[PDB]
């Protein structure tokens, strides 16, 4: 419910909320304290996963 434009930093829990509001399987964003690019995504067993940098 808030995007920049195809072609703000948040923590893991907030990215997941955005990931689902849009209905995506993964979401790329910038981390708050590290300021690095992270990726949260849904795993098959229902749990969430996160990739760093």
């Amino acid at each position: 419910e808030i995007v920049r434009t195809k072609q703000k930093p948040m923590d893991s829990e907030e990215a997941v909320l955005q990931m689902n509001l849009l209905g995506h399987s993964f979401y790329v964003y910038t981390d708050a304290e590290t300021n690095g690019t992270n990726i949260v995504y849904s795993r098959k067993d229902g749990k969430y996963g996160l990739i760093e940098t």
